[PDB]
């Protein structure tokens, strides 16, 4: 395992987000794989000079691919082991749904000026192949707390677990490096969630809200998020990094969270969610998934091994 082979799956969130899921337009096979095929060399390039031109700005780039767009893309060739097509999950309470969609890009900067400028450079090559599935615009709120007040990520493994959660090693030789990313938007309730004691939102959450401390499991709610979304198969304790980001239009009062989600292993996100679902989260109460895909995020070889049309 090598995590500088990586793309940037496994650290910062950042303080300006971009998310951009695209299909591909199904019309021209061979000229829309040349084109992503561009993309894979284009991309790291646009990433080498904006990191030379703003080397403060801590420029952090994720690109991705989903099951669909690889059997298209690809039908000849090797394909990642875990690499699968999300339909939604079917739950008690409520449902999550699927949504098809084929590239995605994950841009985030210390300036807004900085993702802009990755997105419309990548798009010169990938406008004329494809249509937009979702934009969402995020940001970092204060402290690094999620949108609802609550600090985000604090579980989240770092350092030495962080590559040891977060990017595929010996298992998938071929795609070494690489990375599964789960994207999906959720709008909130924020007036509802504004009309709780902050007693009854650490009730929901698993912790306290100013001080961020865990509640002892004497005082959790069962259905708790920090309970429910847990992966504790065999007696491990599997993790994921997870990068969730703040959007909002708040004059309009249309305000929300995009999980994205990075794990070596899909089967771990897959079975995370399969639990907030079937258990009854209590965030879900206040917390409606709108749209959700996973991808296969390449090593910077397997980009090399598809620009130069290996497979
Ligand atoms: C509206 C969407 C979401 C919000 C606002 C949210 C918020 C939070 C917050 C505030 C925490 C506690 C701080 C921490 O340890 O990171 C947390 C923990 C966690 N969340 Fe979420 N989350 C969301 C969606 C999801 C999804 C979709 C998954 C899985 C697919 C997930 C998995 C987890 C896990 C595993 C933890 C760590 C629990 C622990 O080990 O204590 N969350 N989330």
């Amino acid at each position: 395992v090598n995590p500088q082979r990586s793309q940037d799956v496994y650290r910062d969130a950042g303080k300006n987000v971009l998310f951009l899921m695209l299909s591909l337009n199904r019309q021209d096979q061979t000229n829309e794989k040349a084109a992503v095929e561009e993309t894979a060399d284009r991309l790291q390039a646009i990433k080498r000079s904006l990191n030379v031109r703003y080397p403060d700005s801590h420029l952090r780039i994720a690109c991705g691919i989903s099951s669909k767009a690889w059997d298209y893309l690809f039908p000849q060739a090797p394909k990642p082991k875990e690499l699968e097509d999300f339909t939604g999950i079917k739950g008690d309470k409520y449902d999550a749904p699927g949504t098809p969609a084929d590239l995605f890009f994950h841009v985030r900067a210390d300036d807004q000026s900085l993702t802009y400028e990755v997105i419309d450079e990548i798009m010169t090559f990938l406008r004329p192949v494809t249509k937009v599935v979702d934009e969402t615009h995020g940001f970092r709120y204060f402290e690094g707390r999620a949108i609802i007040g609550f600090v985000d990520g604090t579980e989240n493994p770092v350092d030495a677990d962080a590559v040891e959660w977060g990017i595929i090693h010996e298992e998938d030789p071929e795609f070494e490096n690489g990375s599964y990313a789960f994207a999906q938007k959720y709008l909130h309730q924020m007036d509802a969630w504004k009309s709780l004691s902050t007693e009854q939102q650490e009730q929901v959450i698993g912790r306290r809200k100013f001080t961020d401390l865990e509640q002892g499991d004497e005082d959790k709610n069962q259905r708790a998020h920090n309970v429910v979304s847990q992966d504790n198969r065999n007696d491990v304790e599997h993790k994921i990094i997870r990068m969730n980001v703040p959007f909002s239009d708040p004059g309009e009062n249309v305000t929300g969270t995009y999980f994205i989600g990075y794990g070596r292993y899909w089967d771990v996100t897959k079975t995370m969610l399969t639990n907030m679902f079937t258990k009854n989260d209590l965030l879900l109460d206040y917390s409606t998934p709108v749209n959700g895909q996973v991808f296969f995020i390449p090593s910077i070889d397997t980009l090399d091994k598809i620009a130069d049309d290996e497979y």
